[PDB]
DNA sequence: ATTATGACGCT
DNA sequence: AGCGTCATA
């Protein structure tokens, strides 16, 4: 009754860029704008691997992970932009720098949690309270929410898409109680007003379009964001959760897209998020552990407490390269050459990081994969990182992996290496 | 032969 | 610590 927590204490948004690497390349090259377009890495093997796809290209069935040669079969006029290569490897600096542009704008509105290269969570609870105190109990005009969808509306007693959006927004606004500064639905609405402002600023100041979700926690905000991509934002209210979740595959919820989610489906014999409500918290804990069980019990009711962390910068800086098929490294000179290439890119990024962000990494993690191992990583070893010097770091990395060579001979490396990974970690203020 | 990342959980 | 899981361009 009066004591059941409803998880409506916060206003949380998730802002996610549309087709982000494609937009970065479209800004740079106007010829790519408003075209079926994709971003590819490498080229020699099957035309290269696609890692981002414009919405025009998606209409032809082009997806991420697709080889460009195969994408061209679906979409002959597909335009491509290639990821930069430096020191023999893909280099993602352009996209990291574009990300910083977006993150710095968002940070003007609230403290953000960088969740990927192209998205961040915002806790807007305080900003909403402030905007509410200025407003005076005026109704919120539809004109303040020009790109907002209200999930679940319209409903009850037009054949165009923008028409439907407005109908839902109208129903939503008319149901509001703007007289109550503690009403969660009102708080979400004001959150959505602020996010319109945020998204307008991002587009004005970078040229990049994005989508967003507004809800009471990170999982619902993330889910909401995807509902009306691209270039739109979606409000998912607490009240909208039972209908939304009644047909929502469990795998769609963040963190349930892998083995845990599959086990929820298999063990319980269910399909949709809403079906979880019929289990006790103890039942869920018995199957999925104490933490997962409590999390699922609350999550299927729309409730989650994971805070928006105040962290705008990545906490690791890493350099990685695969050596697939017959390109696997089989000599000492090869292994050392590539460790140096990775280490030189790492030095570059680390030095820039120290100057920009007043911090220094203190641990170097070295990871390799061996031919025959299905696992992402075969071996991970750490050592000290005391100087930002590529030759030292590459010499150190070789030392910690040296004993992995099962070859009797010194000159050969066996079994051949199919991945090298250098990562700088454990930052301290400097 | 999707690749290049990056956060967090477990023991 | 080293490994595993999950995630995103
Ligand atoms: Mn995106
Ligand atoms: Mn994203
Ligand atoms: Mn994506």
């Amino acid at each position: 009754g009066p004591h059941m927590a409803t998880g409506q204490d916060r206003v949380v948004a998730l802002v996610d860029m549309d087709c982000f690497f494609v937009q970065v390349e479209q800004r740079q090259n106007p010829h790519l704008r408003n075209k079926p377009c994709a971003v590819v890495q490498y080229k020699s093997w099957k035309g290269g691997g696609i890692i981002a796809v414009s919405y025009e290209a998606r209409a032809f069935g082009v997806t991420r992970s697709m080889w460009a040669d195969d994408a061209k079969k679906l979409c002959p006029d597909l335009l491509l932009a290639q990821v930069r290569e430096s020191r023999g490897k893909a280099n993602l600096t352009k996209y990291r720098e574009a990300s910083v542009e977006v993150m710095e704008i968002m940070s003007r509105f609230a403290v953000i949690e960088r969740a990927s290269i192209d998205e961040a969570y915002v806790d807007l609870t305080s900003a909403v309270q402030e905007r509410l105190q200025k407003l005076q109990g005026q109704p919120i005009s539809a004109d303040l929410l020009p790109s907002t969808y209200i999930e679940g509306l319209p409903q009850g007693p037009t054949v165009q898409k923008e028409g439907m959006r407005k109908q839902g927004l109208f129903q939503w606004l008319d149901s509001l109680q703007i007289d109550n500064l503690t009403s969660p639905d009102l708080q979400l609405t004001v959150g959505a007003v602020i996010v319109e402002e945020m998204r307008a600023a991002i587009e004005r100041e970078t040229g990049f379009q994005c989508s967003a979700g507004i809800s009471h926690n990170k999982v619902l905000a993330k889910l909401a964001c995807g509902l009306n991509k691209p270039n739109r934002q979606t409000l998912v209210s607490h009240g909208s959760v039972p209908q939304l979740f009644s047909q929502m595959p469990i795998r769609k919820i963040r963190s349930l897209g892998g083995k845990l989610g599959a086990s929820v489906i298999e063990i319980l014999g269910i399909e949709y998020m809403g079906e979880l409500t019929q289990f006790t918290e103890s039942q869920l804990q018995s199957h999925f552990g104490e933490k997962n069980g409590s999390w699922l019990y609350a999550m299927c009711r729309g409730i989650e407490h994971d805070p928006v962390k105040p962290r705008q910068l990545p906490k690791t800086i890493g350099c990685s390269k695969n050596f697939p098929g017959k390109t696997a490294l089989a000599t000492r000179e090869q292994v050392q050459w590539w460790l140096l290439q990775l280490a030189q890119e790492l030095e570059e990024r680390l030095t820039k990081d120290r100057n920009d962000n007043d911090r220094v990494a203190t641990q170097l993690v070295v990871s390799i994969r061996v031919q025959g191992d299905k696992r992402l990583s075969s071996l991970r070893r750490c050592c000290a990182l005391t100087r930002y010097d590529a030759h030292k770091m590459s010499h150190d990395a070789f030392t910690v992996i040296k004993n992995c060579n099962t070859s009797g001979i010194q000159t050969e490396w066996s079994p051949p290496l199919t991945m090298l990974f250098l990562c700088a970690t454990k930052f301290s203020a400097s």
